């Protein structure tokens, strides 16, 4: 069907941020492969601008969920793949409790036969001494669930998770995702019933790169629908 036939092999990836948390400007690229049939995603970052003001977790989340494997019997709700190749416009509001906030706007679409996923953050509200600017998050990443649910007035999914993050501490900061998705064009998209992604994240380093990077090997898989 529409889109998620682009899918069906493995597809190169290319992410470009331009953010800007508290005044600290950065720019990020990425670039990698996406294997949907897996759910598998393998992902290099690099901070074009110098050192990351903000820890690299806190990004994974705004760093493509077409990627995402949908079981057979689900993919009659596979929304992110239906918009493609016209792609989808993400916007998300991402709460750090008690601290601030990112907003992300990014576009996901085929350039030619890349998937790409520009993006444009904006943190206000930061706490120069917090978690996330003090540098205070440990270099992890716990499996979360991404609760999908259908727009049926903007013709698109919005969504709900919460982030763990754990502290250096001990501790763990909690940040809320409130997301939105629209589709570009006017052309047919696949309204979802709820469900959810379950969602694996692993970080890593490349031992050769000296810039400042994080290397991320992302599982995502949908469920939640089947009787
Ligand atoms: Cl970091
Ligand atoms: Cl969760």
């Amino acid at each position: 069907s529409k889109g998620e036939e682009l899918f069906t092999g493995v597809v190169p990836i290319l992410v470009e941020l331009d953010g800007d948390v508290n005044g600290h400007k950065f720019s990020v690229s990425g670039e990698g492969e996406g294997d949907a049939t897996y759910g598998k995603l393998t992902l290099k970052f690099i901070c074009t601008t110098g050192k990351l003001p903000v820890p690299w977790p806190t990004l994974v989340t705004t760093f493509v969920q077409c990627f995402s494997r949908y079981p057979d019997h689900m993919k009659r709700h596979d929304f992110f793949k239906s918009a493609m190749p016209e792609g989808y416009v993400q916007e998300r509001t991402i709460s750090f409790k008690d601290d601030g906030n990112y907003k992300t706007r990014a576009e996901v679409k085929f350039e030619g036969d890349t998937l790409v996923n520009r993006i444009e953050l904006k943190g206000i509200d930061f706490k120069e001494d917090g978690n996330i600017l003090g540098h205070k998050l440990e270099y992890n990443y716990n499996s979360h669930n991404v609760y999908i649910t259908a727009d049926k007035q903007k013709n698109g999914i919005k969504a709900n998770f919460k982030i763990r993050h754990n502290i250096e501490d001990g501790s763990v900061q909690l940040a809320d995702h409130y997301q939105q998705n629209t589709p570009i064009g006017d052309g047919p998209v696949l309204l979802p019933d709820n469900h959810y992604l379950s969602v694996q994240s692993a970080l890593s380093k490349d031992p050769n790169e000296k810039r400042d990077h994080m290397v991320l090997l992302q599982f995502v898989t949908a469920a939640g629908i089947t009787h």
